[PDB]
């Protein structure tokens, strides 16, 4: 709960264990809860869960291996991310907008997403410089993302849409912003300062961001979909 000072095997182990435990817990819960989800969301959870599940597992493995030695094939994480971004988004918006027809959000996410990956890939290729400025490029892209998103055609479909769709959308944007905004928040804590520049904090923070950007994604989407659809309190 705060600090930032652990040996290699120390931090590596703590995170590794936390990831394994969390991953499993989220897997068993999300799996068993697969039957405790809204009916109309049957396909929503199928496409969203399939893409989110494959990306999470893949990315997770890649990340772990990357920090394991220090060098790994980014081509996998790049293509996976670029293949999961438009997939998870398009699908999610597909079934979500399916209530009326289709969601144009795919276009917005396509442009923004492409740009983000472009910078991360181009700069990441050398990793010489981009962590510091990452706050700028990211901030701008983030603001613009929600800026136009806030006016999405979602509610434009009919007028005020349904309470379920509005709940899932609002919660989705909220998490996306928080998480995406947290990435740079923690990274900076280990980018310039930390303890001389330990790769540990880098891997951990990275895995944490991708973990919540994948796990939490389905956790919230499902929680809001199940809570809105028809469910009672109890945790
Ligand atoms: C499954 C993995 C996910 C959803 C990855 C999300 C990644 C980002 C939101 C990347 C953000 C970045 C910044 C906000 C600043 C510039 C550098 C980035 C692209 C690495």
């Amino acid at each position: 709960m705060g600090g930032g000072d652990l040996d290699a095997s120390d931090y590596t182990g703590v995170s590794f264990w936390l990831v394994t435990a969390a991953l499993l817990a989220s897997t068993v819960f999300f799996f068993v809860e697969r039957d405790r989800v809204s009916a109309k969301w049957k396909t929503s959870l199928t496409v969203s869960g399939l893409v989110t599940g494959i990306a999470f597992w893949h990315y997770m493995y890649m990340r772990g291996v990357w920090i394991e030695t220090g060098d790994s094939p980014t081509v996998f994480r790049y293509i996976d991310w670029l293949l999961t971004v438009p997939l998870l988004i398009c699908e999610f918006y597909l079934i979500l907008a399916a209530a009326t027809n289709v969601a144009g959000s795919l276009f917005k996410k396509l442009l923004v997403g492409s740009l983000v990956m472009l910078v991360f890939g181009y700069m990441g290729e050398a990793g010489i410089m981009a962590a510091w400025p990452a706050f700028i490029i990211g901030c701008l892209a983030w603001v613009y993302m929600i800026y136009e998103l806030w006016a999405g055609e979602g509610k434009s479909a009919c007028n005020t849409a349904s309470p379920a769709v509005q709940s899932a959308y609002n919660t989705m944007m909220y998490i996306i912003i928080f998480g995406w905004a947290i990435y740079p928040v923690g990274y900076f804590t280990g980018y310039l300062m930390g303890d001389g520049g330990s790769a540990l904090n880098l891997n951990l923070i990275y895995n944490l961001a991708d973990f919540v950007n994948k796990i939490l994604f389905g956790l919230i989407i499902w929680n809001v979909a199940v809570k809105e659809s028809s469910n009672a309190p109890g945790g």
